[PDB]
């Protein structure tokens, strides 16, 4: 209807972690329907980032995920008004990232603006000494709640051999009245971020790739 | 060759839940390879329960779980020693339920010895007022650290059409020397946990069907 099988992408994020500031803009393209992406982020201010952009990487689309077995999609749905989410990811040593997202339909184009806080990230942990090496694949759980789509999923930040595991509370609020939006029931969403390239802590490229579905175990 | 296509299942538990002290006796049986398996369960002291059984209901055998893709079976190999698992569970109104588990093997019998505590359950809640209609299936995910199994889980108790969200932590520890046993790498287990039958509070009647796996998504 709305959405093409090639759309463009457009990211303005702002926000500070642990106390340091930054902005950046990403440009980016990908294929709804199939649920694949990628973006180039350019860090505009606060560059180079003291901090591994890793944290940053899952606030940077949720409009492209594959939906299989007729699952209804809640942000495809959501269109033309669009859509915001909210996200809490809490990390076990310590560290806590909060942020919010617009997500708005012009012409061929997604325009995504991201504010980011986060705090409380150890001086001493990967986070902040800069030692990720990216995210495993993951599976959220995602269900409604009157009107809400509710995200819980549990991530895993590769660190050498060992992983930091964090915790994500999210909240999918769509713009079109709940009247005209029909809402999915409890499922997952397999997602899998990489980040294939980046660039004196200043320039990155993501990649992403997302379905929904039902759990493959039979039913008893 | 330790393990049978069908092996039996003896369980003990005991534990506090909210200060109410109780006793439970489990027989069971399985297929460790295709990773199902069925237990009836009889509360000895303090029936009729007056909380749902579903949250002990995962206290309740990773002997059973299915393994693809090549993956190192951590709790195939600890045997005959055996191993342990320990674990607690956050519920987000606020319950904790806490437990460690002995899992030894005796001939064609696994014989599991539970100790459960659970507190500041809330009086009003879809546990303490017995409101539950059992688990989501759910995907845990599972990596090394140090010879140790660790494990996180999202888990969602089914309260009518509303979801009551938990968090697992668990740890698996082998009684086996790290030496003779081979650690699987980062992977996903799929769990579906089902209760077919339950009488007055005090017998319960659960199959757990498990799948260790890799993601399902491609690798870009």
């Amino acid at each position: 209807g709305l959405l093409k099988e090639s759309m463009r992408i457009k990211m303005d994020m702002e926000g500070t972690v642990n106390g340091h500031y930054f902005k950046c803009e990403g440009e980016g393209d990908g294929n709804p329907f199939t649920g694949t992406q990628s973006m180039r982020i350019h860090v505009t201010e606060g560059a180079p980032l003291p901090f591994a952009f890793d944290i940053l990487a899952p606030c940077c689309s949720r409009t492209f995920i594959h939906h299989t077995a007729g699952i209804p999609d809640f942000f495809k749905q959501s269109f033309p008004e669009g859509f915001t989410w909210e996200r809490t990811t809490t990390y076990e040593d310590g560290g806590i990232l909060t942020a919010h997202q617009d997500t708005s339909l012009e012409g061929n184009c997604l325009i995504y603006k991201v504010k980011v806080l986060g705090t409380n990230f150890p001086a001493d942990g990967p986070v902040m000494k800069n030692k990720s090496e990216g995210w495993e694949p993951c599976t959220e759980v995602v269900y409604p709640d009157n009107g809400v789509l509710c995200g819980r999923n549990v991530m895993a930040l590769k660190v050498g051999d060992r992983r930091l595991i964090c915790h994500l509370y999210s909240s999918y609020k769509s713009k079109k009245a709940i009247r005209a939006l029909t809402m999915p029931g409890f499922h997952f969403t397999d997602i899998r971020l990489q980040m294939p390239r980046k660039k004196k802590d200043e320039y990155f490229e993501l990649y992403e790739a997302s379905v929904a579905r039902y759990s493959d175990l039979p039913e008893k």
